[PDB]
């Protein structure tokens, strides 16, 4: 059996979206990211408030692709004053660190049963940026991320 993540109770997890598949390979070259305003300040919130006592995991996919490409923790709050035109478009606003924990590919088959009831019960696999996930369902999320192959 694998009970890890039993009597976890601090943690939030977050779905990432990324239209760029360079966004990807520079997140994980550099260990940095950033989100939309709206998904900066929604991840900005979870990790202070969060005070260290648990994790921020970000799942990452690119959309279209049909699978998870990673799972990385948030390891910094959000600096909104940082150099333009480092990702492929010049969309984003700010900064974050970030430390990749996963880097592989998961088919969305393996993850489309999950759903989220904070997301009108839709598929994990049909969420959008930034998207919270429920702890209960993000621990049976990574569960999966972690023992495919
Ligand atoms: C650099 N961050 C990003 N890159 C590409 N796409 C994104 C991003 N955030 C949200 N979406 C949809
Ligand atoms: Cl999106
Ligand atoms: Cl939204
Ligand atoms: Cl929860």
């Amino acid at each position: 059996e694998n009970l890890y993540f039993q009597h976890m109770k601090h943690g939030r997890v977050f779905i990432i979206k990324s239209y760029s598949e360079d966004d990807i390979h520079r997140s994980i070259k550099y260990n940095i990211w950033c989100s939309t305003e709206h998904g900066n300040k929604r991840l900005d919130a979870a990790y202070r408030s969060m005070n260290g006592k648990g994790p921020v995991y970000l799942l990452f996919s690119v959309n279209g692709s049909g699978h998870f490409c990673g799972v990385a923790e948030m390891k910094s709050a959000v600096d909104y004053n940082t150099c333009a035109g480092v990702w492929s478009q010049d969309k984003w606003k700010g900064r974050f660190d970030v430390r990749w924990i996963f880097v592989k590919d998961v088919p969305n088959s393996q993850l489309r049963h999950i759903r989220l009831e904070n997301n009108e019960n839709k598929p994990v696999t049909n969420s959008r940026d930034t998207q919270e996930v429920p702890l209960e369902k993000a621990k049976q999320v990574l569960k999966i991320i972690a023992s495919y192959k």
